[PDB]
This record gives C-alpha cells, sequence and structure tokens, in this order.
C-alpha cells in the first residue's frame, strides 16, 4: 500500500509510486528520476500513463522496455496541463533527467515536490521566484549539520589534478572509475578529457549513456576498451581483488591502476579536507574515495527552505524512525524561527 507522502491531495496523482500495484484513484503516475528506489516496480507490462522528463523517458523505453504509448515526456520550465491540472517540471540538480514538480491545485494550493535534489542558489531564479508554495515535499537525505562536503567543482578539480599527475609520471598507468546508477558522469568525463582519451565501458553502460542527451557524447565514450585509458567498472569491482583481476585482462598494456570511488558523504568528511585526501594502496593499485554528492548538504538545504518559506514541510527521506522524524522537525522549527516565517 502506497504511503501518504507519495500522494498529491486533490489530484489523481502519485510521485515515485510504482511498487504498490494499481494505486486506487491514480490517473497519472509521475517519475522524478531514473534511480531504482524510485522506479521500483516499473517494467514492459506497465499500462498506466507515466509523466517524466525526456531523458527519463529515453531510459524507461530503452532500459526497462516500457511501451511508447504509456510514456509522456514534458519539457522543463514550461506550464503544462495534465488531466486538468497545471504542472511545471524544474531541473533538480541531481542526476541526468531528474526533476522537481510544481503542482497548481484546483483549490489554489501550490505544492513543490523536490524529488531527489541538490539545492542551489540558481533555483531562487527559476519559475519558483513568482509565487508562494503552501506544501514542500522535501529530499531530507542529509538533514543534519554533521553532513558537510565540498562543491562538485572542488571535487572534480581534485580528481583531474590527481589523475593527470599520476599518468604523466607513469604513462603506463590505467585509470578506473566505479559506477552503479546514472549520475556523477562528470567524474569520468573530466578525467578522460584531461588525459586525451575516450572513456571505455561495457555495452550495457554505453547503452545507458546514449539515452542521456549529453552533447557530443559520441566523441567522449566507446565500447573499445583497448583504445581507451580510462575504464568504467561496476562499483562492486572497485577493490584490490577486482582491480587485480581487471589489470590481468589488459594484455600487459598497463603496470599500475589508479581508481576512483565516488561516494556520498562518509565520516572521514568530519575530519579531512578535500585537499588532504589520500588513497588506500596495495602494491601497484591505489583507490581514492571522493565525496561527490548529488544531494543537498545541510547548509544548502537550509538556505533553500529559508528562501522558499513554505507553510508546511513533508520529508520524503529518513521517514522510518521516530528519532529521525523528531530530529528533522526540530531543524524545520529552528529554520522558521530564525528567518521569521
Ligand atoms: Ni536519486
Amino acid at each position: 500500500t502506497c504511503p501518504f507522502y507519495k500522494k498529491i491531495p486533490g489530484t489523481g496523482f502519485t510521485v515515485d509510486a510504482f511498487q504498490y500495484g494499481v494505486v486506487e484513484g491514480c490517473t497519472a503516475y509521475f517519475l522524478t528520476h531514473f534511480h531504482s528506489d524510485h522506479y521500483a516496480g516499473l517494467s514492459k507490462h506497465f499500462t498506466f500513463p507515466v509523466y517524466c522528463s525526456e531523458i527519463t523517458g529515453n531510459l524507461l523505453k530503452n532500459k526497462l522496455h516500457v511501451q511508447e504509448q504509456y510514456i509522456h515526456p514534458l519539457p522543463l520550465d514550461t506550464e503544462c496541463i495534465v488531466n486538468g491540472v497545471k504542472v511545471v517540471l524544474l531541473d533538480a540538480n541531481h542526476c541526468p533527467g531528474a526533476v522537481m514538480i510544481l503542482f497548481y491545485l484546483p483549490n489554489g494550493t501550490v505544492i513543490l515536490h523536490t524529488g531527489d535534489f541538490r539545492a542551489d542558489p540558481s533555483m531562487e531564479r527559476s519559475l519558483l521566484a513568482d509565487q508562494k508554495v503552501h506544501m514542500l515535499y522535501l529530499d531530507t537525505t542529509y538533514c543534519s549539520p554533521e553532513y558537510t562536503f565540498p562543491s562538485q567543482q572542488e571535487v572534480i578539480r581534485f580528481a583531474i589534478n590527481t589523475a593527470f599527475e599520476a599518468v604523466t609520471l607513469n604513462p603506463h598507468a590505467l585509470v578506473v572509475c566505479g559506477t552503479y546508477s546514472i549520475g556523477k558522469e562528470k567524474v569520468f568525463l573530466a578525467i578522460a578529457d584531461v588525459l586525451g582519451s575516450k572513456v571505455g565501458m561495457s555495452q550495457e553502460k554505453y547503452k545507458t549513456l546514449q539515452c542521456l542527451n549529453i552533447p557530443e557524447i559520441n566523441s567522449l565514450i566507446t565500447t573499445d576498451m583497448c583504445s581507451s585509458l580510462v575504464h568504467l567498472l561496476p562499483m562492486m569491482q572497485i577493490n584490490f581483488k577486482g582491480l587485480q583481476s581487471h589489470l590481468k585482462k589488459c594484455g600487459g598494456k598497463y603496470n599500475q591502476i589508479l581508481a576512483f570511488r565516488p561516494t556520498g558523504w562518509t565520516h572521514s568528511n568530519k575530519f579531512t579536507r578535500i585537499a588532504d585526501v589520500i588513497p588506500q594502496t596495495k602494491g601497484n593499485i591505489s583507490i581514492y574515495g571522493i565525496p561527490y554528492s548529488e544531494h543537498s548538504s545541510y547548509l544548502e538545504m537550509k538556505r533553500f527552505v529559508q528562501w522558499l518559506k513554505p507553510q508546511k514541510i513533508i520529508p520524503t527521506v529518513n521517514v522510518g524512525t521516530w528519532k529521525s522524524r523528531s530530529t528533522m522537525e526540530k531543524y524545520f522549527r529552528e529554520w522558521k524561527l530564525e528567518a521569521g516565517y
């Protein structure tokens, strides 16, 4: 049974609600982004209208085989009428194709559902500037002040400088980057650009990247592993055993691996600056964990919410424990008293 925080009152609509069977009353199912916790339940046998971005629609058709007749793509930043209700899709600054949804209810209530997002000051100059929001359905993944991490630009700078130094010292080093979902593509694209290489990967991953509308993608990626000195591998293989096994397969072309694991936040963020990050090393293999986040930090979240001034907040992450729920409610009240709304 579908939980309350996935239903939009006063509508026939649900958000990210495909794992509950046929939801009673639902005439349109919205999907914010193509991550498995959110699409859980969709397949080629789905027969209800799905509303989403163009990029999400490419992935539903090619990767999950949903039939074309049930995929409804909408442009961003554009007022659209769906089943008699005005909606707008906004870029979420999450993974490719990820959106927030603004719903203009027939009674005059305005609701924003963030999906998953990384709040940014640029959002304060979207179509959100123009009007009031009564209810905010909020991605609260990192809603606690311990959750700190650097900008995505600082992280990429570290990765580019690290890879370029290592391969200039040893032209026989291979770079490997882990992946397990869409998102975080800048990590491997930026490193391959500094090295003058295409990114090599499996046919399955190549297929996924070809759905993302990235400009000039055919110039940037390949399935010919022998021609590339940046390889992608599943995240589960980014360990000393898996990397050893990979280096064997490269026919004596390489004598060293430098690997990256993009994570979210980890507790070593509570001690170490990005500049001071060091790898784990065994013999001719080194592994960097780098804190490349596609979710808001606590301070980014707080800023966004204090600017929007919603009347009510409904968390969509960390909702399963009383301790989490109580912690989040406390910070919402602090934020409101401090800003005066
Ligand atoms: Ni996500």
